[PDB]
C-alpha cells in the first residue's frame, strides 16, 4: 500500500489514454478513469503529464574495477541518480577476471549491489573458457536468475574473447536459453592501432578515436552476428556507435535473424570533435569505447531507431573523475574508458527524439524500457502499465526544463558529457516498487531498498529458433 | 613469326578488324592487311575473334595437400590450360608453418620449371615472425613476387589469425604488395566439422553444411576491414556467396580498393551436387568454398555485371577418385579441389556471352585484363598492343565442345561439368608467339613456359599514398 497517480495520460509502447493508476505492495493494482482511492493511500496529481513505465537501463557498470582503478559511482549513488532521471531498474555486469570463477565473481557483485536503491539485475561476462565456466553458466541460469552473457571482443590481454571462446560460449547460451551479448570492437586492430599511435608519439585523447575507427566495430558486429547465425542463437549488441555496425544488424535482421542493438545517447548526439578539445581533462572526459564518431554516424543511428534496427537505449554508466581520467595523461590507452549517463538518458532522448518529431511517445517508451524487458524476458513484469506489473513508473512533464551539469546532477562524477545542454521534457516524479522516490526535486532513495531481479531463460525467440533448427535438421543421403 | 589474319580483334573495351603479327615472343604489329614477313606462318582467323590469352590467377599444380599431391602437375596443367585458351597462370607457394618462405619458393620454382606456358606465384603467409617479414621483402625485391595469400580457414594447418593478418598486411603495404585472402572463418568451419562428424554425418553432403555462406561473408568482412584499417588493397579469391559479395560491394561503395575473384563452378553449380547418391560423384565436387544454393549463383552473375567482382579463375586443384576416397569415412579428409583450367574460358563465354549477361569486352576484362591490371602485369599481359607479350586466343563463336573427363586434357578423372556442351570455343591458342593449340592438336612442351615476375606498387598504391598523406594523424597542442 498505496499510491494513486491521478489525472495523467498513460503512455505505453503502443498507445496513449487517460487513466488513473493505483499502486500497492510493489505492483500496479488497478488502472482506469476515476479510480476510487483506498483509505489513507497517498495521491499524486498527474494532470498535464504523461505516465510511463520507468526506464530500464540494461547497461551499467556501478563501481566497476577497471583499467587500474574503481568507478566513482557505486550501486547506491548510481541507482539513485537513475531514479532522479526516471530510470527505475538497471542491468549491470559481473565481469570476472580471466581464470576467475564465475559464481565467485557473481556472489562478489551481488555483494556490491545490495546497497542499490532500485531494482537491479546482472549480465555475466565470459572472460575466459573451461568446462567449469560452461558448468557455472548453467547454474547462473538455473539457480541465480541470469539469462544473458556478455562477451568482450576488444580489450586484448585483459578480458577479450576470441572466436574459439565465442563459439563455445554462444553454443552454451543456446543450450541454456540465454541471450548472448557482445561489445563489438576488433581487439587486434585496436591493439595494433594503439601501439602505432603511441609509437608515433600521439598520446592525447584525440588519438583514442583514431585507435578504434568505426570499421573496427563494424567488423566485430559482423563476426558476432555470423557466429550467432551459425550457432542458431539470438544476439544483442551493446552500444552501437557506427553506421557500419548498424548496417550489419539491418542486413542480418533483413534475412530474418534475431539480432538486437542498443544505443547510447552520447552516440546519438555527440561527434568525435569532442576529443580535440583544447583542455585535456575535457577531452579525456569523453573517452569511452566505442568512442564518439564523425557526424554522419549520429544520423545513421537515429534512422536505425526509426526503422526498428536499433532496439534499446542505455548508458554504459561507468564513471571516472578527472584524477582517474588523468591516469592516462601521458598515454590515451590508459585513460579509464567510460562516461556517465544514467540520470540523463530519458530526458536526452525525449528532448532530441520526441520534441523533434523523430520518435513518437510510444517509441520513446519502447526504447526506454519495454524492448529491453522483452529481449531479456522481463515483459510484462517490467516496461508495462498493466495490472500485476511491477509498479515502476515515471511521471513526465513535457513542459518542464532542465539544464544538464556536473555541478547539479545526482551522478557521483565530476564530468557531464552534455554539460550545459538544456532539455524540454523532464521526469517530475519517479516511482519504484510502488514508492515515490523522486518528487519535483526531492530524491528519496535509500540504500538497500532495491531488489535483485531474476530473468527467466528461454525467451520466446528460442521457440521460433527451435522450430527452425528442427526443420533445418541435416539428413544423410543413403548409398 | 606468326601472323593472324582476317580476325576481329576483341579487347576489354573494343572490337576491330585487323591482323596481328607476333615475333620474338611479342606482338610486333597490328593493322588491316599487314604485310607478311618472309618465313612467317599465317593463321587464318576469318570469322573468329582474336583476344588476349586468358590469365588464371588461382592454380595449385601438384600441390601437396590433405595427405596427398594434386594429380595435375605444372606441365599437364599449363598444357590443359592452353587447350582451353589460357596462356598464363598464377599459382601458390604454400610453405608449411615454421618453414622458410624462400625455401618453399625455390622448391616450387623447381616444380614449375616443367610448365608449358608462362607462370608466376603468389606466396602464402602461413605463420609469422620477423624472419617471414624479412623473407617477404626479399621475395618482392629479388624474386618477382608482388602478392601474398592468407588462408582464414584450415585451422591447425595453414590458417592465419588476426594477429598474423594484421602484421602481414602491414608488411604488404610496406612492400607495395597485394594481400590476397581465402575468406572462410576457420573456427566456425572447425566447429561445424566436428559437430557434424559427432552426429555421424560423415558423407560429402555434410561438406557444404560445415561451411555455410555466412562463414565466408564473415571472413571477407574481416579481411576487408583489416585492409581498410591498414590502408591496403585487397583481393579475395573464389567468392562464392551473396554475403561475401555484398561485403565487397559495401567496401567499394565507400571508395575502398577491393577486388573479387570468381570461379565458373560457383557461377553455375549449386549445392545439390553434394547429395548425389554415388559417393565418388558427390566427392568430386568437394572444394572450399563449396557450391552453394542457387540464389548465390545469381548474386555472383550480378557481381560480374556490376563491377563488384573482377576476375575469373579456377582454383585448379586436382584429385582423382582414389585420392578423393581418402575421405570415404570422413568428409573433412576428402582432399578439397576441383579442375577447371581448361574449361574456364569456354564456360564463361557460353554462359555469359551467349546469354547477353556480359559483352565480349567484359569477357576479356574478366578473363585476362583485370587480373593483369590488379597484379601489375598490364599491358605486358591481357592486352593486344605492340610490344605486349604474344599470348593470344583465337575464338570460334560457332564452335562447340562437350566437356568430359574422358576427353579433357586435365590430368584428373572427374569434371564438375561432365556432359555440358558449350558454344564458342578456342580454336587456337598462342603463347609466347607460338601456336600451341590448333584445333584439337596440342603442342605443349615441358619447360617452355617462363617464370613471370610482377613488379611491386601497382598503381592503386599511388592513390592510397595520397590518401594516407591527407589523413596524417595530427596531435592537438596544449
Ligand atoms: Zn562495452
Ligand atoms: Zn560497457
Ligand atoms: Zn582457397
Ligand atoms: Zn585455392
Amino acid at each position: 500500500m498505496s499510491l494513486l497517480i491521478r489525472g495523467a495520460t498513460v503512455v505505453t509502447h503502443e498507445e496513449s489514454y487517460r487513466a488513473d493508476v493505483l499502486c500497492a505492495n510493489g505492483l500496479i493494482q488497478a488502472i482506469g478513469e476515476n479510480l476510487e482511492t483506498p483509505s489513507g493511500c497517498d495521491v499524486l496529481d498527474g494532470g498535464g503529464q504523461y505516465l510511463m513505465p520507468g526506464g530500464i537501463d540494461p547497461h551499467t557498470h556501478m563501481q566497476l574495477p577497471f583499467m587500474g582503478t574503481v568507478a566513482s559511482e557505486d550501486f547506491f549513488s548510481g541507482t539513485a541518480a537513475g531514479l532522479a532521471g526516471g530510470t527505475t531498474s538497471i542491468i549491470d555486469f559481473v565481469i570476472p577476471n580471466p581464470r576467475q570463477s564465475l559464481l565467485e565473481a557473481f556472489h562478489t557483485w551481488r555483494g556490491w549491489a545490495q546497497k542499490s536503491a532500485a531494482d537491479y539485475g546482472f549480465h555475466v561476462a565470459i572472460t575466459w573458457w573451461s568446462d567449469e565456466v560452461a558448468r557455472e553458466m548453467g547454474e547462473l541460469v538455473a539457480q541465480h536468475g541470469v539469462n544473458s552473457f556478455k562477451h568482450f571482443m576488444a580489450y586484448k590481454n585483459a578480458i577479450m574473447a576470441a572466436d574459439d571462446t565465442l563459439v563455445a560460449s554462444f553454443e552454451r547460451c543456446l543450450e541454456l536459453g540465454a541471450v548472448p551479448t557482445v561489445h563489438a570492437e576488433n581487439g587486434e586492430l585496436v591493439f595494433h592501432l594503439q601501439q602505432k599511435l603511441l609509437a608515433q608519439g600521439l598520446t592525447g585523447p584525440e588519438a583514442h578515436p583514431l585507435s578504434r575507427p568505426p570499421q573496427v566495430e563494424g567488423e566485430a558486429a559482423s563476426r558476432a552476428i555470423r557466429i550467432a547465425e551459425t550457432l542458431g542463437t539470438p544476439l544483442y549488441l551493446v552500444h552501437i556507435s557506427s553506421r557500419e555496425a548498424l548496417d550489419e544488424i539491418a542486413y542480418a535482421r533483413a534475412k530474418g535473424q534475431p539480432v538486437y542493438g542498443e544505443v547510447l545517447a552520447g552516440h546519438l548526439l555527440l561527434d568525435d570533435s569532442v576529443y580535440r578539445h583544447p583542455d585535456w581533462a575535457t577531452a579525456a572526459g569523453y573517452v569511452m569505447s566505442p568512442p564518439f564518431r564523425p557526424v554522419e554516424h549520429q544520423e545513421a543511428l537515429w534512422r536505425g531507431l526509426q526503422s526498428g534496427n536499433l532496439h534499446t537505449t542505455a548508458t554504459d554508466h561507468c564513471c571516472f573523475c578527472a584524477e582517474q581520467k588523468a591516469m592516462g595523461r601521458d598515454d590515451f590507452s590508459k585513460i579509464p574508458n567510460g562516461t556517465a549517463g544514467i540520470e540523463d538518458r530519458m530526458a536526452l532522448l525525449w528532448d532530441a527524439g520526441v520534441n523533434s518529431g523523430r520518435l513518437s511517445m510510444h517509441e520513446f517508451v519502447a526504447l526506454t524500457s519495454t524492448n529491453t524487458a522483452k529481449i531479456f524476458n522481463l515483459f510484462p513484469r517490467k516496461g508495462a502499465i498493466r495490472v500485476g506489473a511491477d509498479a515502476d513508473l515515471v511521471l513526465w512533464d513535457p513542459q518542464g526544463s532542465r539544464t544538464l551539469s556536473a555541478a547539479t546532477h545526482h551522478q557521483r562524477v565530476d564530468f557531464n558529457i552534455f554539460e550545459g545542454r538544456t532539455v524540454r521534457g523532464i521526469p517530475s516524479h519517479t516511482i519504484s516498487q510502488g514508492k515515490l522516490l523522486w518528487a519535483a526535486g526531492d530524491l528519496r532513495a535509500e540504500p538497500g531498498a532495491g531488489r535483485y531481479v531474476e530473468r527467466p531463460a528461454y525467451p520466446s525467440v528460442y521457440e521460433v529458433l527451435g522450430r527452425r533448427a528442427e526443420r533445418q535438421r541435416p539428413v544423410a543421403v543413403e548409398r
